[PDB]
């Protein structure tokens, strides 16, 4: 039970329950992404909309719509804004999975996300500034 997973978990649960789903399977980290995540999903509303119905998720193709979105959003480098929108887009996967019936993607979504985290964000995120700094910026 890393840190990382942790962080993935309080997210994707407050999502599901935001989205009207009751339960499951720091605290100044965890609220301030719970807020910022809101606030991408609502600056972008439509489009992010878009973007996940359009990608028509079954247990099979979630996995390549996920690896191919996050390496386009990181693909001219890492930063605090797109760190918020990886959240946002495992959280609207994990809500669309559950809508569509297929919650076994739920924990899978979460293990790519940690995964994600652990071997391509952390470096950053302790370079500039630890969770720490998010919270500052954008908490
Ligand atoms: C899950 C959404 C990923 C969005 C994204 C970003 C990105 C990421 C972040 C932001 C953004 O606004 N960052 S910010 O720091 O200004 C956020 C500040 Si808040 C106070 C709202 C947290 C915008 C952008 C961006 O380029 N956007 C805005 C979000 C959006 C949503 C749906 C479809 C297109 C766009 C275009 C990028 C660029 O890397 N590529 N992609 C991308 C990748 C694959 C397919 C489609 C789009």
């Amino acid at each position: 039970s890393q840190s990382n997973r942790e962080l993935v978990v309080d997210f994707l649960s407050y999502k599901l329950s935001q989205k009207g789903y009751s339960w499951s399977q720091s605290e100044a980290v965890k609220q301030a992404l719970r807020e910022a995540g809101d606030e991408f999903e609502l600056r972008y509303r439509r489009a992010f909309s878009d973007l996940t119905s359009q990608l028509h998720i079954t247990p099979g193709t979630a996995y390549q719509s996920f690896e191919q979105v996050v390496n386009e959003l990181f693909r001219d480098g890492v930063n605090w804004g797109r760190i918020v929108a990886f959240f946002s887009f495992g959280g609207a996967l994990c809500v669309e999975s559950v809508d569509k019936e297929m919650q076994v993607l739920v924990s899978r979504i979460a293990a790519w996300m940690a995964t994600y985290l652990n071997d391509h964000l952390e470096p950053w995120i302790q370079e500039n500034g630890g969770w720490d700094t998010f919270v500052e910026l954008y908490g």
